C-alpha cells in the first residue's frame, strides 16, 4: 500500500535520474530537456526530437522496455491508492 | 456507474480546462490548439510541436503524472458503461 | 467469444473509415495517409505530422475519446482469443 | 512462467526482425534506427520521421495492430515475473 506506492515512486525517480544523465551527457542535452524527453519516452506520450546517437538508440530501446512497466505501475498505485482516495475524501459531505 | 462516470467525466474536464489555461497564457497558443495539445497529452497519442519554456515543461511532467490515470479510466469507464451498452441494445433485434 | 471479435473487428473498421473519410475530405489527406493518421491516433502511437483546421481538432479529440477505447478493446481480444490460441497450437508437438 | 515469458520474449524479438528488416529494405533506412522505429511503434511512444511508401503504410498498420498486444503483454510479464521478484529480492533485509 504505502510502502508499495513509495517504492515505486523511488524507483521511478532513479530511473529518471538514470535517463536524464544518459541524455544529457551523451546525448547533449539540457537536464530538463532531457528530464523531459525521458517523461516522454516512459510515459508513451513522445516527442518531435528523437536521439541520433546509436548507443542513444540502444539505450532508448533497453530504457523503454526497462521501464514502461514501472512507470506505468507507479501511475495505476497513483491514482488507485493516492488519487482515488483523495477525491472520495474531497466528494464527501 | 452513473454518478462515477459523470465524476470522471467533469474531473477530466476540470484537468482539460486547466491544461488548456497553462499552455494558452504561458506557453502562449490558441485556446483550441491548448486543448487539442492536453487532450494529446494525456492520451499519449502525441504531437508534432513540444514546448519550449522550462516552466512549461515541468508542468507538463506533473500534468501527465497527473492525469494520464484520470483520462484513461475515464476512457476505460465510458467503454464499460457507456459505450458498451449502447452497442448491445443496438445490437438487439 | 467469435462474435464479440467479429463485432469489434466491424466496429473498428467502421470507425476507421469514418475517420479517414474525414481526414481525406476535410482535411485534404490521401486515402492511406488518412488510415494511417487515424490509425496512428486510435492506437496512441502517433504521427509527425498534425491536423490544422479547428474542425479538424475537435474531431480528432472527439474521435481519440470515442475511439481508443474501442480499438485497445479489439487489440486485448485478437491477443487473448485469436493471437495467443494460435499460439498454442503451432507451439503443440 | 518461465517458459511463457521467454516465448513472449522470442515472439517479440522475432516480431522486431521482422520489422527491421522490412524498414530497412523497403523504407530504406538503417538497421538501428529500423529496429528503433519498430520499438517505437509497438511500445506507442512514437517517432518524428514517418513512413512515406503507401507499401510501408499498409505493413506499419498491420504491424501495428499484430504486435502492439504482444509488446505490451511481454512487458507485461516481464514487469510481473521478472522485474517484481528482483526487486522483492534486492529489497530483502
Ligand atoms: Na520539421
Ligand atoms: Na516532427
Ligand atoms: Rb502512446
Ligand atoms: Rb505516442
Amino acid at each position: 500500500k504505502d510502502k508499495e506506492f513509495q517504492v515505486l515512486f523511488v524507483l521511478t525517480i532513479l530511473t529518471l535520474i538514470s535517463g536524464t544523465i544518459f541524455y544529457s551527457t551523451v546525448e547533449g542535452l539540457r537536464p530538463i530537456d532531457a528530464l523531459y524527453f525521458s517523461v516522454v519516452t516512459l510515459t508513451t506520450v513522445g516527442c518531435d526530437i528523437s536521439p541520433q546517437t546509436d548507443f542513444g538508440k540502444i539505450f532508448t530501446i533497453l530504457y523503454i522496455f526497462i521501464g514502461i512497466g514501472l512507470v506505468f505501475g507507479f501511475i495505476h498505485k497513483l491514482a488507485v491508492n493516492v488519487q482515488l482516495p483523495s477525491i472520495l475524501s474531497n466528494l464527501v459531505p
